[PDB]
């Protein structure tokens, strides 16, 4: 037997954890003895050319090993044919989007900066492996415990070619535009520095406890206008070109906001690094 | 096992340190155990010129001096002409990065000691028949509070024996505000040309690398900020008239007079690195 081989007939759905246009994550119990004693797992599946993407995502995740990256558990391959499901460890506390609004009383600035350092460690590790994540947002950071977070979704993660600085994306319709660097929005180019920009926005969310009224979308739509439709991205690009950025969160020290601003230099080459962010946060935590 | 051969599979990128002249420098950890405990190294490679990089590698490989950044090795491609230069990593960085953060730590005496070290490293290079062509405070690395090292050799060129200079062809990205008149006017680079650049470097060191008082900003105040493609000719003209960068704040006249000797118009009349060393040492007694 293979413990990474999950048979479809024993993989039983409990409830939804979250879903996109073309993908979804469900809580499942893998219960081969059939007495409701099997382990709970998170299962990512496609909604009935994304199979290739999911298989590549699986091969990425399976080979990533870091305490701040969600753990691969296995796959469920379709008896029928081509289809596949990604099986991951289940973290009950959920993403920062779910967790932070509920745990405001026990999560102070110190712990927010420690989560920020953990995200940076996971991202630095990913970068060293020549991956660009392309979807770094609070909603994709899972809470392991009060003291530990994990990057929990790799659906858009792409490999940077050796001796190149960016990946160019063709399929870009389901893009988190309000987390995206100018080069991504303008030219569909994705550097490691593009993930740093995304980290800055993620840091803003963390600092605002993922409050919906203070979310990146809500704040950018307040700047540009909420009912521009298909012109939203171009107006966003224009607002970024002018130099406008998300404002300092309430109760955020200027030192922290300056580190955030260092993620948001218009030019990718002018932005800070994940290691320089860690150093900056660690200085504030000492 | 060759200790100067660095396997690409164990070189992990951390962050970009800087870039110049078709080259890129990155901090990497050489981490064969896969646990982030490996030694940190500075890795120079091209932005996607290999001949220039290979020549730089061979130069640095054969330089051994306490004030010259240490060559560690190379990372080479398999069945390719690709190559990366591996050097020691100095976490404090260049004077440009370090001095503004450490003014309280680094007084005049220490600045002069750094000046001597720079001169020693440059004089060693000169004795090897090389011209540096890019001596600026950004290219001087801080080993510690007590020690600096010249940290990049991207533009370094050999001067032929029985010749006093190297004639430069590729010059579009030259650091004109550090360049002697002969380099600006005739593209001729002497050892004396490096002495000129050292004087400008000293000015930076004495001003703690403040950008508002940088060589570029100061010269632009003299000649004019918006002369565009005519900047170098206006710079040459100003130099011909005898005008120079002013005395730094709190720099005594005797340090400034040593600096002025670096800036004699004719290269054959300038002070030498050994003469500078003696002059600085006299002040340090
Ligand atoms: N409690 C949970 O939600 C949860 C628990 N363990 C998990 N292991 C892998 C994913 C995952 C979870 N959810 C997913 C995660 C967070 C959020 C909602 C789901 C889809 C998303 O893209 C965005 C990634
Ligand atoms: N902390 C550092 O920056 C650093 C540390 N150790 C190093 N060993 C070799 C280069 C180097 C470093 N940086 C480079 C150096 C200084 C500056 C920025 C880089 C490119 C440059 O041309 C200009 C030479």
């Amino acid at each position: 037997v293979d413990p990474t081989h999950f048979e479809k007939r024993f993989l039983k759905r409990i409830r939804d954890l979250g879903e996109g246009h073309f993908g979804k994550v469900e809580l499942c119990r893998y219960d081969p003895e059939g007495d409701n004693t099997g382990e709970q797992v998170a299962v990512k599946s496609l909604k009935p050319n994304h199979i290739a993407d999911l298989k590549k995502e699986i091969e990425i995740l399976r080979n990533l090993y870091h305490e701040n990256i969600v753990k691969y558990k296995g796959i469920c391959t379709e008896d029928g044919g081509n289809g596949i499901k990604l099986i991951m460890e289940f973290l009950p506390s959920g993403s920062l989007k779910e967790y932070l609004p509920k745990n405001k009383n026990k999560i102070n600035l110190k712990q927010q900066l420690k989560y920020a350092v953990q995200i940076c460690k996971g991202m630095d590790y990913l970068g060293s492996r020549q991956y660009v994540h392309r979807d770094l947002a609070a909603r994709n950071v899972l809470v392991e415990s009060e003291h530990q977070v994990k990057i929990g979704d790799f659906g858009l993660t792409k490999a940077i070619e050796t001796d190149k600085e960016y990946y160019t994306v063709k399929d870009d319709r389901d893009s988190p535009v309000f987390w995206y660097a100018p080069e991504c929005l303008m030219q569909s180019k994705f550097y490691i520095a593009s993930d740093v920009w995304s980290f800055g926005v993620t840091l803003h969310e963390l600092l605002t406890y993922c409050d919906s009224d203070s979310s990146p979308m809500a704040l950018f739509l307040k700047m540009i206008g909420p009912t521009h439709g298909q012109m939203t991205v171009t107006r966003l690009v224009n607002t970024l070109k002018e130099g406008k950025r998300l404002p300092c969160p309430p109760n955020c020290p200027d030192e922290v906001y300056q580190l955030m601003r260092k993620c948001w230099e218009f030019q990718p080459s002018n932005r800070t690094s994940f290691q320089n962010l860690i150093e900056g946060f660690e200085a504030l935590l000492k």
